[PDB]
DNA sequence: AAAAACTATGCATGCTCTACTGCTTCTGATCTAGTCGACC
């Protein structure tokens, strides 16, 4: 699950353990929010968000399993 | 002319540096096996 209030997040797993270091809290560091910053929009300012997450390869662009 | 005093020297001891070689032990780098945390 994703907090995104302005341009600070927050990730946290399935038991509530804090996972923002690995995935980053701002864009200046981590492994997805620096380049997802760029995909949410203008008027979205708090947000939160519950997915899942998975290795994507790009040479066969397609979702390695666990 | 004859006896005594001073100096040359020289060989041996112990110390000191200086190095060399061997053994013992401490430190550091690397490899391998086991363990913990998160998830599912």
């Amino acid at each position: 699950q994703m907090h995104k209030d302005g341009d600070v997040y927050k990730y946290f797993s399935r038991n509530g353990y804090n996972y923002t270091d690995q995935f980053g809290a701002s864009p200046t560091e981590g492994s997805l929010t620096p380049f997802i910053h760029n995909a949410f929009k203008a008027d979205i300012q708090i947000c939160i968000l519950d997915g899942e997450m998975m290795a994507y390869n790009p040479n066969t662009q397609t979702f390695m399993q666990k």
